[PDB]
């Protein structure tokens, strides 16, 4: 496979702030879900999940064809709660027929992120709706029951390597796992709704216990009332992951900076961008636009 970006046509930046202004007005109004946690967690899951199908041997899976919006995809076990995500934006494609699904699915995420009080993410436009039979199968997401040494080479088919994956993993800071989706439950840390380094720093500064949850599926708990995954706890029991972990702890705008370089190669895998395209977008912030 080849998958050519082809900007929707006759449309151009303001066309897509105003997709982006829409997805952040209802990110503030929709603000009760989860109990007061909203929709901005969800949104990027959502983005990364339909990015995550994707495979460097072959070029299947990735971003590009939008085919979430098949059942199949849809209903992969490893896609339990997304279901939330995709009803949010749904008013918001109804709003905007023209954006392909890709597109919307990829800029929920970057809209979420931004909103959040994250970095900048440039974003590109250009993915193209594909048939329901280029749909990925099931199993081509990562398992939370495993060690370093299978995140590492889980990464490596998305051709991410250490650092990307490090902060890349920063975002399991947003939000929370919960039992009914995934077998795990609880939140990462305090700020679960705002963009910051704090899933590094507590990384390094709880004393996290392993312990059976009602699913009877392990995971790290601390004093303090949060978790982490056997996956995230991974991240201080390997010598090269656990460096750059620090690292972030210590600096929050060298973790901005890689996670928006990273976050944008996870969205853009799989596609290649003929140079009559245009640049990368920046969109501004509703804050940044007085709205
Ligand atoms: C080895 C990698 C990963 C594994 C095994 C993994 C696994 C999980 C699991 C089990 C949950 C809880 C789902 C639920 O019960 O609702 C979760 C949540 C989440 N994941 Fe990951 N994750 C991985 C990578 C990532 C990456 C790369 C991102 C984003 C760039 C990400 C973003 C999120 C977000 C934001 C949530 C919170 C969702 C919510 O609040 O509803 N994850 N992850």
């Amino acid at each position: 496979l080849v998958h050519v970006a082809s900007v929707e046509k006759g449309r151009s930046y303001e066309d897509f702030q105003k997709v982006y202004n829409a997805i952040a007005l209802k990110l503030r109004e929709d603000d009760e879900y989860d109990n007061y946690i909203g929709y901005g967690p969800v949104l990027v899951r959502l983005a990364w999940h339909i990015s995550g199908t994707w495979d460097k041997h072959d070029n299947t899976g990735g971003s590009y064809g939008g085919t979430y919006r098949f059942k199949k995809e849809f209903n992969d076990p490893s896609n339990a709660g997304l279901q939330n995500g995709f009803k949010f934006l749904e008013p918001i494609h109804k709003e905007f027929p023209w954006i392909s699904s890709g597109d919307l699915f990829s800029l929920g995420g970057v809209t979420a992120v931004q909103e959040m009080q994250g970095p900048k993410i440039p974003w590109r436009c250009g993915r193209v709706d594909t048939p329901e039979d280029t749909t990925p199968d099931n199993g081509r997401l990562p398992d939370a029951d495993k060690d370093a040494g299978y995140v590492r080479t889980f990464f490596q088919r998305l051709n991410m390597n250490d650092r990307e994956v490090v902060a890349l993993m920063g975002a399991h800071a947003l939000g929370k796992t919960h039992l009914k989706n995934s077998g795990y439950e609880g939140p990462g840390g305090a700020a679960n709704n705002v963009f910051t380094n704090e899933f590094y720093l507590n990384l390094l500064n709880e004393d996290w216990k392993l312990e059976k949850n009602d699913a009877n599926n392990e995971q790290w708990d601390s004093k303090s009332g949060y978790m982490m995954l056997p996956t995230d706890y991974s991240l201080i029991q390997d010598p090269k992951y656990l460096s750059i972990v620090k690292e972030y702890a210590n600096d929050q705008d060298k973790f901005f900076k890689d996670f928006s370089k990273a976050f944008e190669k996870l969205l853009e895998d799989g596609i290649t961008f003929p140079k009559d395209a245009p640049s990368p977008f920046i969109f501004k912030t509703l804050e940044e636009q007085g709205l």
